This record gives structure tokens, sequence and C-alpha cells, in this order.
């Protein structure tokens, strides 16, 4: 069935982003390994791209659970950067199969508009669970057993998931596509999702740029307490929850086009205010905001990629949920350490105000994709 493949696509994404996170806290216990994935990731996202439409989609979907149960793996069993490192590159391609196979899956399943609304929605909305109950997850269980709990526990439940792959995907056989699609220079060409790839790309930009420089700027003007700095963005979590769980649905209904351009203007005018608050109190409404927005304008892109490719292209999904997933990727990748850059070299206020004027700015460009023609 097909809410079969939405809850396998659901769960790979949740337990994928539980490991992104959960690594997070105990790499203290600092270079180019908190991007390593990420940048990893961007490199082999078109490869899978281009490779859903030669094998089919089950098997480069399994080979996500294959390859990150190794890293799950090799992090619990980790003690050289060296080794550290390629568990977090093995991880980036495993996330890379998992996103765009899945993403991919899903739009050739849902092949209805409104509907696949509702899927990469509850999708999207799996990437922000896990993302949310990462950190507790890790830390609970790293501070009441040990730094190998959280991996070998998420071991276990990538193993149950790949072992739902194995009984529900059956990637034994090999299967190409019914139609040869189109090659990713020429959907890299179009304006149109260029223009949805872009606005996916600064969102995630202006997030992956807040979230590694607040805690930086919080410990030099509001003299916040050290738990302080982990409630600082879990309203930015959950609100992303709520909106990419429900703007799915409420997209399609508003209209695609303009729920994106609203929700970039929320973006832009809520990292602008990031700057004017001066306490942690003052700090939860525009952060709330933003996630909010960002939920706002992805689970609003995320089907209108497939959309443009059904009305444009051929029916073939892996090419471009793998730009889609590239726009994502290159903010985990250049953002945070750019963003610490820019913050040493004029200072991190103005880099806020930076992102959000560009985002303010950029948004209008999003009224583009009102009617696009065929
Ligand atoms: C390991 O270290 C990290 C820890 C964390 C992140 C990145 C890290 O490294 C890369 C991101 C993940 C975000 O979101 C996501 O992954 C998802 N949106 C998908 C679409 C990429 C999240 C955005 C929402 C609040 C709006 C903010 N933080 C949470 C913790």
């Amino acid at each position: 069935s097909r809410k079969l493949i939405l809850f396998i696509v659901f769960l790979a994404l949740l337990l994928d982003n539980m490991l992104l996170t959960v690594v997070v806290p105990i790499i203290p216990s600092v270079g180019l390994l908190f991007a390593s994935k990420a940048t990893v990731q961007l490199i082999t996202n078109p490869f899978i791209g281009l490779l859903t439409n030669r094998i089919g989609y089950p098997i480069p979907i399994f080979a996500g659970f294959c390859i990150m149960f190794v890293s799950t793996i090799m992090f619990a069993f980790s003690s050289s950067y060296a080794f550290l490192l390629i568990a977090r590159s093995l991880q980036g391609i495993g996330s890379s199969c998992s996103s765009v196979a899945g993403m991919g899956m899903l739009a050739s399943v849902y092949t209805d508009d409104e509907e696949r609304g509702n899927v990469m929605g509850i999708a999207l909305g799996g990437l922000a669970m896990g993302v949310l109950v990462g950190p507790p997850f890790g830390s609970v269980l790293y501070e009441f057993v040990g730094k190998t709990a959280p991996f070998l526990v998420l071991a276990a439940l990538v193993l149950l998931d790949g072992a739902i792959q194995l009984f529900v995907l059956q990637p034994s056989r090999v299967q190409p596509e019914s139609q040869k699609g189109t090659p990713l220079t020429t959907l890299l060409k179009d304006p149109y999702i260029l223009i949805a790839a872009g606005s996916i790309c600064f969102a995630n930009m202006g997030i992956a740029m807040l979230e590694p420089a607040l805690p930086i700027w919080m410990m030099e003007t509001m003299c916040s307490r050290k738990w302080q700095l982990g409630v600082a963005f879990l309203p930015a979590s959950i609100s992303y929850l709520i909106g990419t769980n429900i703007f799915g649905i409420l997209a399609h209904k508003m209209g695609r086009w303009l729920c994106a351009l609203l929700g970039m203007i929320i973006v832009g005018v809520s990292i602008l205010c990031i700057p004017f608050a001066k306490n942690i109190y003052g700090l939860i409404a525009p952060n709330f905001g933003v996630g909010f927005a960002i939920g706002m304008v992805d689970s609003s892109m995320m089907p209108i990629m497939g959309y443009l490719v059904d009305l444009r292209h051929v029916s073939v999904y892996g090419s471009v949920y793998a730009i889609a997933d590239v726009a994502f990727c290159m903010g985990y990748a250049i953002g945070p350490s750019a963003g610490g850059a820019i913050a040493k070299a004029i200072g991190f206020p103005w880099l806020m105000t930076i992102i959000g004027i560009i985002d303010i700015l950029f948004a209008p460009l999003c009224f583009f994709l009102r009617s696009p023609p065929a």
C-alpha cells in the first residue's frame, strides 16, 4: 500500500535525524567534523538522483539502512578523529540515500498534488520530530548509561526500520523506471525549479546560521545560565514540527506560492527581530516565528518540486528531489562556518540582519510560482 511507504519514509527520516543530532552533544566528549556529513550529502545527492532512475527506489532507499546502521555502529566504537570523520561521512551518504530516495518514492506513489502536499508535510514532520527528540534522547542516555547507549539503541531502531524495509519494500529485485528522466542539467536550467530550490536554500541557511551562533552572542550580552542555551532553540524545533505537519495540508488550500511567499517574509521579519531581543524571555517569540515560517516554506515547496516536474518535464522525481535536498544541505554545509566567520568579521546582529534582509527581498520572487506554463 501507500501508507506503509509513507510510514517507512517517516521512520527513515526520523532515525537519520535522531542520529545527526544525538552525535552533537557527544563530540565535545570541533573542526570540519560538524559539517562533514552535510557536505558529503551535498556531494552525493545528485548521484542518488541519477541512480534512482536507473535501479529503482527500493534498492537505493534500503541502502540507507545498510549504511546508516554502519555509521551508528562506527560512532558507537569511535576512538580517534579519523574514525569519527569517516563515521560522519558514512552517515552523510546514508542521509542522502534516505532523504532523496524516500522523497522520490513518496512523490512517485502519491501521484495527486493535493495528497502529495500532506504526504511531504508528514515526511518533513518526521524530519522535524527526529530533530526535536534527538538531543533529549542522546543526553538522557549519555548521562544515565554511557557514551554508547544512544548509538546502540539507535542501531537497534534502524535495524527494526530495515526489517520493515525488507518486508515491505522488497529490494531484492532491481527495476528501472518507466521512462527516461530529464537530465539534471535541464532541471537546473529551469527558472521555477531554481526559484523553489533557492527559497528552501535561503530559509535553511538562515536557520543553520542562527543556531550555532546564537549561543555565542548569548554568552556575552545576556549572561544566560548554562541550561538556558538549550531551551533557547527548542521553540524553533517545536514550531517547525507544528508548521510542517499542518502546512503540508494548509498550503494547497491557501495556494503554495502564497504560502511560500508569506513563509519567507515571516522568516525574514523574525530573524531580523532576533538581535533586538535583550533577554532570554524576549528571544522566544522571534525564534518561534522563525521555526513556524521555515516549516511554512518547506512543506510548501517540497510538493511544488514534483508538481513542477509533472507540469513541465517528464514524471521522474529522483533528480528534482536530489536538487531540493542539495538546497537543503547547502545550509547545514556552508552556513554554520560562514556565519561564524561573518559574525567574527562584522558582527552577529549585522549577520542576522543581512539574512533577514536577503530573505525579505527574495520572498517576492515566489509570486512567479502562481501559475507556471507547461
Ligand atoms: C549535529 O548537529 C546539529 C544539530 C541540529 C541541527 C543541525 C546539526 O548539524 C547538521 C539543526 C537541524 C534543523 O533541521 C533539520 O535538520 C531539518 N529541518 C532537515 C530538513 C535538514 C533545525 C531546524 C528547525 C528548528 C527549523 C535546527 N537544528 C537542530 C539541531
